[PDB]
Parts: C-alpha cells; structure tokens; sequence
C-alpha cells in the first residue's frame, strides 16, 4: 500500500526521483521551461548533472516525508505550510503540483510494481487542497 510505496521509493530514492520528474518535464513541455539550466537537454544529460540529481533527491525525499507524516493520505497542515512558505515555491500555482502527481500516477501505472496508484492519486488531490488551505494561488 502507500506505506509500503514509500519504503520502495526511498530505497532507491535517487532511480526514482529523476525518473518520476523526467516523466513530468516530458508529459508536460511547458514545466520545463521554470528550469532555466534543464532547458535544452536529453534525460540522459540532465542524469549527469549535479544538480539535477541533487534537487531531484531533495525534493522525493521531501515528498516522502510530507508522505509519511501524512494519516490516510491526508498530510498536515503544517507540511502544506512549509511547501507553500519556501522561497523556491514563491512563483508556484496548485496546478504546477498536480501535474507533477499526475505524471507521479501515470508513471506508478506503467511500471511492473504494485503501487497504489490510487492512494498516490488521492494523496495528490489532498495535498494540492491542503496547499491552497495553506494559501497557494
Ligand atoms: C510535493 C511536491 C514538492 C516538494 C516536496 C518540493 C520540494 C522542494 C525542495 C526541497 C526544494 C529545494 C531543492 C533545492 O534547492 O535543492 C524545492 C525547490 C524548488 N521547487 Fe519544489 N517541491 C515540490 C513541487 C514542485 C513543483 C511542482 C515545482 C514546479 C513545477 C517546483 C519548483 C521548485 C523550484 C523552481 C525550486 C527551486 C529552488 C532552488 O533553486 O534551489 N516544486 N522544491
Ligand atoms: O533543480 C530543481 C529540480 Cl531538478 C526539481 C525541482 Cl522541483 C526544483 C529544482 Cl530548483
């Protein structure tokens, strides 16, 4: 289940990060272009710069802790506040996250693993609402 989703994810953090915000920046083009230093570069390039690997890690592992502090897939209030206060998130919309999810789900979907696809679904559709509880345009 999703308790378990989030052991598998953090037991190769780094594989899945970079493939889960891959397949976000290919489903949605547009998203890239908030990635000045992305921009221009295949999957296989951007796995080689430093950065790329680094703020992909950071932010799974940020993902899965808002995760595993969450109750039914319902994260705090608090964890909303955090991700709406950071200063890297000051240009964001809800929808910026909601694509990630989606990309999230497709890619739990697609692989061989069992998932629950559902409750990262519904996780994702909880903590875009707790964002704009929190204040997220
Ligand atoms: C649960 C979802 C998300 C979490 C937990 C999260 C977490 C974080 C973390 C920890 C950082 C700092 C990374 C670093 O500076 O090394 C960060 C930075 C950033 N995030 Fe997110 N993020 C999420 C979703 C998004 C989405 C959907 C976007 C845009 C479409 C976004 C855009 C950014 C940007 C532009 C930065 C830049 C800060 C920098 O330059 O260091 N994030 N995020
Ligand atoms: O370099 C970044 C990456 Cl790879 C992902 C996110 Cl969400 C943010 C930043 Cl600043």
């Amino acid at each position: 289940g999703f308790k378990q989703d989030i052991a598998t994810i953090r037991g190769d953090l780094r594989t899945y990060a970079q493939d889960i915000f891959l397949a976000f920046l290919n489903k949605y083009p547009d998203e890239r272009r908030n990635f000045k230093n992305y921009v221009g570069k295949s999957d296989q390039e951007l796995k080689s710069m430093a950065k790329f690997g680094d703020h992909t890690e950071k932010v799974f592992n940020l993902m899965m802790e808002v995760a595993d502090r969450a109750t039914d897939c319902v994260p705090l209030a608090s964890d909303a506040n955090t991700l709406v206060q950071m200063k890297q998130h000051s240009s964001l919309t809800t929808g910026n996250f909601e694509k990630l999810f989606v990309a999230l789900v497709e890619y739990m979907r697609a692989s061989g693993q069992s998932f629950d696809s559902q409750s990262w679904d519904r996780f994702g559709k909880n903590l875009v609402s707790a964002l704009s509880s929190a204040g997220m345009k």
